C-alpha cells in the first residue's frame, strides 16, 4: 500500500508523486477532475466502491456523464465554485445512487499543487 491518511493535510503534495499505478495502493478512493469536472486519473479503490472500470471513465464528465448523483448544487455547486475561486478544500457525506446500490461515503475534494486540476477522495463510512 501507499501510506498517506484519508484527509491529511498535505495530501495534494503527497499525491503529487504518484504515477496512476501508485494511485492504485491508496487505501480510498482517489479521482482527478479538471477544471471542466472531465476525469484525468480514477483508481482503483474508487473502482471498487462504485463498480466503475477505471480505464473507461478517463476522459468521461464526471458531472455530466459518469456520476449524475453528482450533480446537485450540494456536490457540483460546491466544485464549480471552487474552480472559480481557485480555492477548494471541503469535506462531506453523499450517496451513490446512479445503476447500483446505493452507497454512502464520506468526500473531501481539494484543489491539486497543479494549476488547474482537482482531486475527490472518497471512502466508506
Ligand atoms: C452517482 O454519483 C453515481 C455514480 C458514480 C460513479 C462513479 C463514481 O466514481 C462516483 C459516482
Amino acid at each position: 500500500m501507499e501510506h498517506v491518511a484519508f484527509g491529511s493535510e498535505d495530501i495534494e503534495n503527497t499525491l503529487a508523486k504518484m504515477d496512476d499505478g501508485q494511485l492504485d495502493g491508496l487505501a480510498f478512493g482517489a479521482i482527478q477532475l479538471d477544471g471542466d469536472g472531465n476525469i484525468l486519473q480514477y483508481n482503483a479503490a474508487e473502482g471498487d466502491i462504485t463498480g466503475r472500470d477505471p480505464k473507461q471513465v478517463i476522459g468521461k464528465n464526471f458531472f455530466k456523464d459518469v456520476a449524475p448523483c453528482t450533480d446537485s448544487p450540494e456536490f457540483y455547486g460546491k466544485f464549480k465554485e471552487g474552480v472559480a475561486s481557485g480555492n477548494l478544500n471541503t469535506m462531506f457525506e453523499y450517496t451513490f445512487d446512479y445503476q447500483m446500490t446505493p452507497t454512502k461515503v464520506k468526500v473531501h475534494m481539494k484543489k491539486a499543487l497543479s494549476g488547474d486540476s482537482y482531486w475527490v477522495f472518497v471512502k466508506r463510512v
